[PDB]
DNA sequence: TGAAGTGGGGGCCTCTTGA
DNA sequence: TCAAGAGGCCCCCACTTCA
């Protein structure tokens, strides 16, 4: 049936993701929080973001 | 089936974990797997004793 | 009695998918 | 492409279960 489409990470997004992976490779629950936040996506999208980006590293 | 079965912490053992207790409601990995060895008891079972010291402190 | 089971959070890691 | 699915394994709290 019909599903939800995987959204990519704007140019801007993945750029803080990125400056902040340069000072930390693993946040804690409120850094990732406050990320969400500061990016306007979900904990759970920054979470998996680390999670690939460490993986991928 | 016969299934095996659960046996009791000596005195000396809930003894010494009611005393680490006093100390730390929580443990690290570390710090549970050093007091497992000391006690004869397995990770799990120290995890499990301080998981449940916790919830009937409450 | 009281250690252990059940089940519902989250989590990290590892490999793989497929619009 | 690359965020996300999903298996494997860990810690936690609530609330039982029954040798
Ligand atoms: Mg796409």
């Amino acid at each position: 049936g019909r599903r939800k489409p995987r959204v990519l990470f704007s140019q801007a997004q993945v750029y803080e993701l990125e400056r902040r992976f340069k000072q930390q490779r693993y946040l804690s629950a409120p850094e990732r929080d406050q990320l969400a936040s500061v990016l306007k996506l979900t904990s759970t999208q920054v979470k998996i973001w680390f999670q690939n980006r460490r993986y991928k590293s």
